[PDB]
DNA sequence: AATAATCTGATTAC
DNA sequence: TGTAATCAGATTAT
């Protein structure tokens, strides 16, 4: 059983989106800042540039 | 490139961890949340301690064969 | 130099 | 769906 997946809202999308214009590769602080902003664990940040470096990368 | 410092697990944290691993190799999302509680680590930290557990499994067994 | 952290590449599961 | 979660495998780097 895997942990209930997450539903990003758009406000939050379009911080992590921001960020992730700055830099794909976004440090501990930087990510641990996201999640403080956005009310997520820094490991949902972790995987959604993840997944994002992945989309982008297909 | 900063990265999260590395976590130290205490010989308390690492008995539970092991003896979990022992029990089961793929904790779901529950017993990772229930390993948490009792050790005081993140559940985040003991999904990355059972990736590279099982990652210490596989490298011994094909060292010593 | 052992192993916590990070990445990618595939894959699952919803 | 498209995408969040997971995994193995490889690697970085304390």
């Amino acid at each position: 059983q895997r942990r209930s997946r997450t539903t990003f809202s758009a406000s939050q999308l379009d911080e992590l989106e921001r960020a992730f214009e700055r830099t794909q590769y976004p440090d501990i602080y930087t990510r641990e800042e996201l999640a403080q902003r956005t009310n997520l664990t820094e490991a949902r940040i972790q995987v959604w540039f993840q997944n994002r470096r992945a989309r982008l990368r297909k």
